[PDB]
């Protein structure tokens, strides 16, 4: 029995129309063209045998507007003339002389651990695929990015408004990925330089495991639901010792509780038991806890509620 | 060590520009607008009280061009005038007075069990999400579709050409989904009416399990590799006895064998052993075989090879 859950990304067309290629001398990567601004990772400025210890302030000083070439390859091709350049945290803001005619309604936001967003993977300014990820508690994502992908963007959508939340920067030793918010900060404690980096411990996202257990009930799978309950406060003390995030309820979770008639506290107890072992049983085809679906995923994909 | 594998869909913008809403009487769903043709499921023609045993030839004869209402909602909205109608298998072909100005280069193709394709899920002619699935051996997909999703489309891409392969029609009792190819045949033995239907046994897709074991080896996870080999002929006899598809090697699998230095027959042996149990161990974070990634997925996402 299929749960009805897939990894569901937003349609990417609106964001595709904003991707460009940014070249600075010998270096190239992707950028995001919104209004008269092109955003891209600042390490496009850095020579290859220097990424280990760059001085981004000096590199920026050494650049002129003609140092940056910006090209739109898809749709109607364009070459964009740069008329200003500036740095914000780990991003460059290049000002161009033409406003993107396809600029969507947009905002910038930061995504939080456990929340899902859509990524448009791009190479040389050309979109190549789209996928969705949850931001991990250690501020990495389990993505799919190769050489040339930097500047690929992540986003959520609220109505027609695109909320850009991620610009890809790097791959860690363990194969996971991280990047910047559009305020220029790196997610977590990461730094955009070519050095091995202390990468922190991941955790199970409790609110997402609860959502997934609700998805199981909505599919008629509820062998793990007992009358026993664990309070949110007690679960959260337990979570601290057992590699779970602390549970914070939301209206989205509340709607799942009302729909199923199963209280959050019943599922907090269930998680504590399932963490010790599934004892030969399965839930939605799995023998381990699933934390990659959000409460909003379950409400949208199974009940059609946004 | 995250494998670097995600469910990767194609960028959806080219297909978004082809989706329309099709309404017939009080029935509504999605259609695909290419050149002067709108494709949609023929059951839009059926009253809801009659979906169990529709007389589609008689329904078609009763329609006029004015029976159909076609709207483009996204981008530049338009109301399309139907100027001819025809039935092909389980699809309607509506001829409209306007050629879609955003028609991409396209073909129609049929997808085979084990192959992946991208789906653009739509409601009321408006794209809402994109995801990727593999066609199962029983000609269903494990999708995410609600009421109103019919006419959502699936496709692959070669270069800039979109190969349309799927139009969504129905959800089965076990939560899986099926639909039509654009020659109007249903996938599998399914029929487009509201009657509960014999849905056949699924199988593990051996070629995809082989791909996933190669992904593990590429990631440094090769504890299951031994000198022991099972020939394709011998594996295929075993596959028929153990709910696996028969293995047919491809050039894509061959390049994984070259890159890892592990022969196909070593992994066929590994699958036989792993199927009897992982013995408490994991592969790429899993305690069961994974068959939802293709050889092409592994070549593309891990080695950057289209
Ligand atoms: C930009 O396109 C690129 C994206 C990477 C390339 C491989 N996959 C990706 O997602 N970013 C970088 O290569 C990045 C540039 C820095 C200046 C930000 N470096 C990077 O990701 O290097 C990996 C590290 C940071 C050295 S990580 O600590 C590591 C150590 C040892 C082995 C592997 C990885
Ligand atoms: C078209 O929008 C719609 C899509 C469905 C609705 C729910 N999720 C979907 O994917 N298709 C239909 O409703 C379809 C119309 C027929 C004329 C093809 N019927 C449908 O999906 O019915 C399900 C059956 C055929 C009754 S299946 O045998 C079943 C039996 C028992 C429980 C559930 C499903």
């Amino acid at each position: 029995h299929h749960s009805g859950l897939v990894k569901m990304s937003h349609p990417s067309g609106d964001v595709e129309a904003c991707m460009v290629q940014v070249t600075c001398g010998s270096m190239t990567l992707n950028g995001l063209w919104l209004d008269n601004t092109v955003w891209c990772p600042r390490h496009v400025m850095c020579p290859a045998d220097q990424l280990s210890d760059p001085n981004y302030d000096a590199l920026l000083i050494s650049m002129t507007n003609h140092s940056f070439s910006v090209q739109k390859h898809i749709g109607a091709p364009a070459n964009l003339r740069v008329v200003g350049h500036a740095m914000q945290g780990t991003l460059l803001k290049l000002t161009v002389d033409v406003a993107n005619p396809s600029t969507p309604a947009y905002t910038f936001t930061t995504v939080k651990p456990g929340a899902a967003f859509s990524v448009l993977a791009c190479y040389n300014g050309r979109p190549t695929g789209t996928f969705t990820v949850v931001m991990r508690p250690n501020y990495t994502i389990k993505g799919s990015f190769l050489c040339g992908s930097c500047g690929s963007v992540g986003y959520t959508k609220e109505g027609s408004v695109i909320n850009f939340c991620y610009m890809h920067q790097m791959e860690l030793a363990n194969g996971t990925h991280t990047g910047s918010a559009f305020d220029g900060t790196m997610y977590g404690a990461f730094m955009d330089k070519q050095v091995h980096q202390v990468q922190l411990t991941d955790k199970y996202c409790s609110v997402n495991v609860v959502a997934w257990l609700y998805a199981a009930i909505l599919n008629g799978c509820a062998w793990f639901v007992k009358p026993n309950r664990t309070s949110v406060v007690s679960f959260n003390e337990w979570a601290l010792a057992n590699q779970f995030t602390e549970f914070v309820g939301t209206q989205s979770v509340d709607m799942l509780a009302v729909k199923t008639g199963v209280a959050i506290e019943q599922l907090l107890y269930a998680i504590q038991q399932l963490y010790t072992g599934f004892q030969g049983k399965q839930i939605l085809g799995s023998t381990m806890l699933e934390d990659e679906f959000t409460p909003e995923d379950v409400n949208m994909q199974i009940m059609g509620v946004v």
